[PDB]
């Protein structure tokens, strides 16, 4: 749609995606709902437990574009 | 052929297409190539500047399916 950066928040226990193709190094990481509303099939995503952080979608900074979701765009 | 969401961003001075008749509400908009590649003749559709954005053709979440192009259903 016409034209974000994610905010989401993750707590200590909580899951996420890490996405080894998309991501700007080992820290980066995005929330479920941006993994979903992305494309990553033939990408090397793993779900992992955060320890906490911030979702990186949106962020050019932290995550390649091709890998944003629809909402971040 | 045998089986997309598209990618495309744009940036802020971008032209894009709005389809009335398509769009699930007036935030959605097409890229060019993608309004190109499906139908839209008798429909309400103008050229805009996106001010940024992203195409929404294969996502039927922001745009009716009979909408999409060639290369996203
Ligand atoms: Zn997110
Ligand atoms: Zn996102
Ligand atoms: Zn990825
Ligand atoms: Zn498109
Ligand atoms: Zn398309
Ligand atoms: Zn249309």
């Amino acid at each position: 749609r016409l034209g974000g950066v994610c905010g989401s928040v993750w707590g200590q226990n909580d899951i996420a995606y890490r996405c080894r193709t998309c991501e700007n190094d080992p820290t980066c990481a995005i929330c479920v709902p941006c993994f979903q509303n992305g494309d990553h099939n033939s990408h090397d995503y793993s779900i992992i437990y955060t320890g906490g952080g911030c979702c990186d979608c949106g962020d050019e900074t932290a995550w390649k574009p091709d890998g944003f979701c629809s909402n971040h765009k």
